[PDB]
């Protein structure tokens, strides 16, 4: 088993819908989830979308899952790029958006042959429910777009202030915090922020983290070598993903030396805090287990979960393994381990949250949690 983990099951028998879709699904088949705050799952399979709630009851009445039809492109539809908005099956509004632009949206799951579309060179990497029922489009090139469908029908966009996007502003990741009502989007060079209300939003700053946190990443991991100074000015940092907890935010890099014998990939959490538009002094670098042979700077994929604000435990996840981490001093931080989901055809297919427990979603096991055994 794992050492200091039990991985199961979480919640009920999945529904049939879902249960098809995996166990006819083969290993060529790319499949995405999004396991989404509220408790509901979003299944991309080929193409339909099988949402369904996450059933932590057994009971039948309980069940709820709808399958939506897509709309059409010639790329795979991502889970990246499906939203969930609830106002308060009634309560779930639906939103998709295709790598090109079309747009599709379910004012309720409960009608799944209702539903308005849009439209908005362009790539699309996120959908990203935020407040006042409205989502935002995000592309690659950090263009970031509000959607907000109107009551007649139509579907409201503009572009955010600041925000026309493309200096290298390729979008790494967004992040949208509820209670604060903030977004932010990470770059391949930085940081922004917007301060958004129901209809509209206020950029608040854009930190150059390259030049910030730059030596305290180098530091970090090449610090302590007689030939630091040499070696430092070769370093590629890769700025992956952004999330939050009590300590603030939380900045998932990957950083390499070409020249290094071997040379190896370290992967690094850092902390710093948000408060008010500037950075402070303190930034936080924690040098993770997860240090694979470098092979090419494509290969290099690794996403982030933090699922407990407060216990300072990140969960950093690719395709056949969850690593357990931790991140700011460490105190509160579970033991760090590496589970593998490499296992006969098995596979990690998307990871999540639900209640504050770390969820992930297995192509052999299905909703998985990860709690500690002590």
């Amino acid at each position: 088993e794992s050492v200091n983990y039990d991985v199961k099951t979480f919640g009920s028998s999945l529904p049939v819908k879902v249960m098809e879709a995996l166990t006819l699904a083969e290993v060529d088949d790319q499949l995405t989830i999004n396991i989404d705050e509220g408790g509901w799952a979003c299944l991309v399979c080929k193409e339909k979308l099988i949402i369904w709630k996450i059933a932590l009851s057994p009971i039948t009445k309980l069940s709820v899952c709808k399958e939506l039809q897509l709309p059409p492109s010639d790329f795979h539809w991502s889970a990246d790029l499906v939203a969930l908005s609830y106002s308060s099956t009634q309560a779930v509004a639906v939103m998709v958006a295709t790598r090109e632009g079309s747009i599709r949206y379910w004012p309720s799951l409960a009608g799944e042959d209702t539903y308005t579309e849009a439209f908005v060179d362009k790539t699309y990497s996120f959908l990203t429910a935020v407040q006042g029922g409205s989502f935002i489009l995000s592309s690659s090139g950090s263009q970031l777009i509000r959607l907000i469908p109107e009551s007649s029908g139509k579907i409201h966009q503009h572009i955010l202030p600041q925000g026309q996007g493309m200096s290298d502003l390729t979008l790494s990741s967004v992040l949208w915090d509820r209670e604060r009502s903030s977004f932010y989007s990470l770059t391949s060079s930085n940081i922004s922020k917007w301060e958004l209300d129901d209809s509209s939003e206020k950029h608040a700053y854009s930190w150059d983290i390259n030049r910030a946190l730059k030596e305290n990443i180098t530091d970090a991991i090449w610090g302590s070598e007689s030939n630091y100074e040499a070696i430092k000015e070769g370093v590629n940092i890769r700025y992956l993903d952004l999330k939050q907890n009590c300590d603030g935010l939380v900045i998932l890099a990957a950083a390499w030396h070409s020249a290094d014998n071997p040379c190896l990939i370290y992967y690094s959490l850092i902390t710093i805090e948000d408060n008010g538009c500037q950075m402070s002094d303190a930034v936080t670098v924690e040098v993770t287990q997860y240090n694979p042979p470098f092979q090419s700077e494509d290969l290099i994929l690794c996403q982030l979960t933090v699922p407990n604000f407060s216990n300072q435990t990140a969960y950093l996840y690719n395709e056949s393994a969850v690593y357990v981490c931790s991140t700011g001093t460490g105190k509160f931080s579970l033991p760090q381990e590496k589970i593998v989901f490499n296992a006969q055809g098995d596979s990690v297919l998307g990871a999540g949250a639900c209640g504050g427990v770390p969820i992930i979603f297995s192509r052999n096991s299905g909703l998985v949690s990860i709690t500690s055994r002590e």
